[PDB]
């Protein structure tokens, strides 16, 4: 509904997925802003942040809740088109799972340069079949509070999210091929 | 240093906690903002913002970053002492504990609005075990990323971040206390 979206469509998480347009999604979790007031605060150009918006608005991820005439200008204010977004980056589209894997090597760069030594391509494999369970995991239960939305109204969107990890993490849990997955990275990482 | 400050001492804790305190900081993240500024964001009022700012600046957790006139009014623009801060609720103060079980029986009450039935008592334990043990996972490396900032300065702040969060999990799941408290949970949360 409104407080939580699950998203699928391979083409709407590609455009999300882009840094500003990160950025602005958390920004409009405030309340809802113009493209003049994202931009003072991403220390972004007025134009750039145009694009992104009109990106955003394309893929249903953000709306326009309200015009107003600001002096000589008349402003949009988007808002976010759901409080809590939910992707999954396993949805069988092959540029997302290279763009997952792009993700995961990047962190493993940052392991070789804190100085932790490994065979690299055992441990991306473990990273993102952990990962996959996870985001699937995830999809999973978040669908389930997304159809009891008006059963949480009086919780915070923190809150929720916070329970959805601790929901999805009994998930994964009951996974034997999950905890096998868990206890080689405590083996590799190190 | 400035990208990662890792916080032990439970009176600054405490007052990061706070709700708005909290999002002043994750608004901080996008650049150095006035009392007025994170007013218009946040939607709340100038006075008050001003009494947060002066408490997380009496926590050492902002600090003037330079003033400028704006018009009628000097105003001073803050910023955080560190890019990313890292907090444990386990440093053995009675308070901090109690919060840290006040926050995990939130989500509970989350669960069973949703509809899981279980033990209350038996599942609170099992919770703040695995968060207590995830605490204190998260700091350890986070402190010694603290010390190695230098050498990951061509990085993102949310790559480093997710990084700690790896190396951390590795930590956890060569934990074998964590790891059948891990098999509870997913016994108990069905």
């Amino acid at each position: 509904a409104k407080k939580v979206k699950v998203i699928t469509d391979p083409e709407v998480i590609k455009v999300m997925l882009e840094d500003t347009r990160r950025k602005i999604l958390k920004l409009l979790r405030n309340k809802e802003m113009t493209i003049s007031q994202l931009s003072e605060i991403l220390g972004k150009t007025p134009q750039t942040i145009y694009h992104h918006i009109e990106k955003l608005k394309e893929a249903g991820l953000v709306e326009v809740k309200r015009t107003e005439m600001k002096g000589n200008l008349v402003e949009k204010y988007y808002g976010r088109t759901a409080d809590v977004f939910y992707i999954n980056l396993y949805l069988g589209d092959e540029e997302l799972r290279y763009i997952a894997r792009s993700r995961l090597k990047t962190k493993i760069d940052i392991f070789k340069r804190l100085g932790y030594q490994f065979e690299e391509n055992e441990l991306l494999n473990i990273m993102d079949r952990m990962s996959q369970k996870e985001f699937d995991a995830t999809v999973r239960i978040s669908k389930y509070i997304e159809e009891k939305e008006d059963a949480l109204k009086d919780f915070s969107n923190e809150d929720i999210i916070h329970a959805i990890e601790w929901l999805s993490t009994a998930e994964l849990a009951r996974d034997e091929e999950y905890l096998e997955l868990l206890k080689r990275l405590g083996s590799i990482l190190k």
